[PDB]
């Protein structure tokens, strides 16, 4: 589960999209099949934007990992505020729901959720907005996600949705 390759992200403050951030992180891998084309990457000295779920803060956070795998899978559009985010079917998006901020599939959201999106303008860094969702079908498609230390959230195209974690187990 992933996020596309275009997807906008922020790294120390610029922005690159997320495929140019990993093919410009050296090759320290972590985990490596090229038959299974599944790649880790170990990430120093970067940060990222994050939503800590407990303060709803925007956070700063190290960038622990870069993951990238060619998958065949169901891709959903999250649409919200005139930017798009495309993930798998698998993958979490941030939505508050009841007051939480929380990481729930596209498969799963209620009209009531919103989406929480990155603001330009205001005292509030953040917004909760409305979203629309298009389903996109099943695309043979490299996806990435990255580890994000802490908060386990990014945002992609100025949208939030949840981080992957590589638990160096062994």
């Amino acid at each position: 589960d992933a996020v596309v390759g275009d997807t906008i992200i922020d790294v120390s403050g610029k922005k690159m999209t997320i495929a140019e951030f990993y093919d410009s992180t050296p090759d320290v891998f972590m985990r490596r099949n090229d038959e299974a084309r599944d790649w880790v990457k170990r990430v120093g000295g970067k940060t990222s934007l994050s939503v800590n779920t407990y303060s709803g803060e925007v956070e700063r956070k190290n960038i622990n990992y870069i993951m990238k795998h060619t998958v065949k899978k169901r891709m959903f559009k999250i649409k919200a505020g005139g930017k798009e985010v495309i993930v798998t079917a698998d993958h979490s998006v941030m939505v508050k729901r009841d007051g939480k901020i929380i990481d729930v599939k596209p498969t799963e959201m209620k009209q009531t959720d919103r989406v929480v999106k990155w603001m330009l303008t205001g005292s509030h860094m953040i917004e909760f907005i409305e979203f629309e969702i298009e389903d996109l079908g099943v695309m043979e498609i490299d996806v990435y996600d990255i580890e994000v230390d802490g908060n386990h959230n990014f945002f992609g195209n100025d949208i939030l949705v949840h981080a992957s974690v590589y638990l160096n187990k062994l």
